[PDB]
């Protein structure tokens, strides 16, 4: 993971001092899509979604199956994350699923929810799936981030805005990612 | 990982079919289907290097090879360590390799370890025998150090061969030589990949 030093060079964020407007809109592409639909997540944030829903509704063997299938089919080949579709289904109109879905705006606000609710259920460690990081670094930074106070400056922007949906009490659109440029600023002032 | 079809294909190692060979080099049949010296070539670059003290393996190689010791010798705690914080530090960095070097120095020269060790003259062949004596002991699954995949993807593939009849193409020759050193009953400095270039021509041919 980059140093914030290291990520302001990349991004050509010093003007020390930052670029704010730039900065702004490089955490702002962090933080992604919107949700609408795990259907339209990418494949390795449906079948972690149905993991977490089905941990949060007490399945731990829907939750541990898809979890063996990925790690056993990522040993000569990508993880089948298809075998994720009957939990999604099961679990996606679920009461607690929907509460959790109801406060956030984007994919990775709405799946960092839902694993820090399935940790409710039992400890969901990232080293129940360390394919995440060669597949999807942002994704992997982010739910690794869940339960820290600091994140790393790659997923600063989204973690954020999660933490702002949560001071606000509901889901937003617009993007709240100001404490990351505050957080970026101060780490670059040495 | 590649099909023998996909491999064969990779390294340029099908010949035409209906082959009638002028000079087929020893070892390879007049009417062989693949091409055996390119073929010997391949499966011995898979061997990778002998085994001359595990403080010149690669620090994977070396943080699993101390796991499997720590199995073998009954102490789960060392081994469960190891593992628990080669995942964690692989969060945001390389695995820590270097917690395994009080593993390593407890059990490098322990009664069941050497006895393994002698039997085996390659890095590949020495480790792939030090996991299956820790199955001895538990199971020891390679979904306990998923890290290794994007690491070291050779060492991933020899690993998850071991217990196994049939190997991946990409360490078919490292498999065929702990298989010849078991058969032999030692170790073998010189390559013993030819079951390796056999398997390759009989998939070849029930293709076709």
């Amino acid at each position: 993971a980059l140093t914030p030093m290291e990520f302001a060079r990349k991004y050509n964020l010093l003007r020390a001092g930052i670029r704010r407007g730039d900065a702004k809109r490089v955490f702002t592409m962090q933080l992604g899509p919107y949700w609408d639909g795990f259907e339209r997540c990418s494949p390795q944030a449906y079948a972690l979604s149905a993991v977490f829903m089905a941990r949060m509704n007490r399945d731990r063997d829907a939750a541990n199956n898809i979890l063996k299938v990925l790690d056993k089919t990522f040993v000569d080949g990508k993880p089948d994350f298809s075998v994720a579709r009957p939990v999604m289904k099961k679990y996606q109109n679920s009461e607690l699923v929907q509460e959790v879905v109801a406060k956030h705006a984007y994919v990775l606000t709405v799946i960092a929810s839902l694993l820090e609710a399935a940790r409710e259920d039992g400890v969901v460690p990232s080293s129940e799936f360390l394919w995440l990081k060669p597949v999807d670094r942002r994704l992997w930074y982010m739910l690794n981030c869940v339960g820290r106070q600091t994140p790393y400056s790659e997923v600063a922007g989204p973690f954020a805005h999660w933490k702002a949906e949560k001071e606000m009490g509901r889901r937003s659109l617009v993007p709240m990612i100001d404490e990351a440029i505050r957080a970026l600023e101060i780490a670059v002032k040495e």
